[PDB]
């Protein structure tokens, strides 16, 4: 069998190569259905230049869901709709994706797949939350979340669904984005934080040069002996006020890529509280049906220009 892979051969420029696919291997052959563009995929799509020319031809997307078209080992029946887990250290823009049986998680019968496409973000978030030893955290704690974007929103959702009596505060920059947080107890601008505000556990869901600012602020405002979960990637160093981490006894925990246990947990949560899938739906930005190469460039440019939400891709190549 012949697989068409849609690789990036130069920024803002896609081209198609071929490779063979063995129907009868210990993999499960999956056709992607919906898939979402990651910040990480946009770094490559636009632009070190020696690290760029390193993996220079490669497939991009890594957040997606699909149907089982073959399973030679007989585990998943044909057509089973499944969420696709990538490798923790090739991509999904191809006609078929081969997965280990533990790298493919089955979905319920009826479920909006266009919004299940960005389940990797939900796993990243749940992974971070679970880094706080659940025995230490009741629905009597009080959480803070920096960043009014996709990770911010998912984390707010998760804390509210599973720590239901707890308090949640969200800190951001724009009225547009902060209005989406309604199930939160209160919402603040980083510009307009009242003296006297307090919380014991916090989540940094800001990246880039903004992570530095977010971190110093939560260090300053957090109750002493509080813990902080680091989620944002900085791809650079950032100045930290360590004096205060000492004086206050703060614990800072880094959380990154997730494992297939988090994908199974996130699915089992979709089963449990479908409120999540409905709240997650507010993140679905624009959807694109991808039938030619052009239909990709348009989608990537549009995800560049996008204010709020994730850009979904309906795969019909
Ligand atoms: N740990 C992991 O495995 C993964 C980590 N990530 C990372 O998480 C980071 C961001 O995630 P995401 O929400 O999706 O990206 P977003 O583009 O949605 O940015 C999040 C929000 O934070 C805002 N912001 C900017 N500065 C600050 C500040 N100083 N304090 C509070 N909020 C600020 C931004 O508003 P504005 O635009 O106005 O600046 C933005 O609205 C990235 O670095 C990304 O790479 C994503 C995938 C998985």
């Amino acid at each position: 069998m012949i697989n068409q892979v849609y690789q990036l051969v130069a920024p803002r420029q896609f081209e198609v190569t071929y490779n063979n696919v063995d129907i009868y291997s210990d993999y499960v052959i999956v056709r992607p259905l919906y898939m979402s563009i990651c910040a990480a995929d946009q770094r490559y799509y636009t632009g070190d230049e020696n690290v760029l020319s390193q993996k220079l031809p490669m497939s991009l997307i890594h957040e997606g869901v699909g149907e089982v078209v073959f399973d030679s080992k007989g585990v998943f029946n044909k057509g089973t709709k499944v969420v696709m887990v990538p490798n923790t250290p090739d991509g999904f823009m191809q006609d078929f994706v081969l997965l280990n049986h533990d790298r493919a998680v089955p979905l319920p019968d009826d479920i909006d797949l266009s919004i299940i496409s960005y389940t990797e973000l939900v796993t990243v978030s749940l992974h971070a939350i679970r880094r706080f030893e659940k025995k230490s955290i009741s629905n009597k704690n009080t959480f803070g979340i920096w960043g009014d974007g996709n990770l911010g929103y998912i984390t707010a959702i998760l804390l509210r669904k599973l720590y239901p009596e707890s308090k949640i505060y969200v800190f951001g920059k724009t009225d547009y984005k902060l209005s989406h947080f309604s199930f939160v107890d209160d919402v603040f601008f980083i510009n307009k934080i009242p003296e006297g505000l307090t919380f014991d556990h916090a989540f940094e869901c800001v990246g880039g040069r903004g992570s530095q600012s977010a971190i110093n602020q939560m260090i300053d405002y957090i109750s002493p002996e509080g813990s902080i979960a680091l989620l944002g990637v900085s791809e650079f160093p950032v100045e930290v006020n360590t004096r205060l981490v000492l004086e206050k006894g703060l614990t800072l925990i880094g959380s990154s890529r997730s494992g297939s246990k988090d994908f199974q947990d996130v699915v089992d949560l979709y089963i449990q509280y479908p409120d999540i899938v409905d709240k997650l739906a507010l993140l679905k930005g624009q959807e694109f049906e991808i039938a030619t190469i052009n239909d990709l460039t348009e989608a990537f440019e549009a995800d560049l220009s996008t204010s709020w939400g994730k850009t979904v891709l309906k795969w019909i190549m």
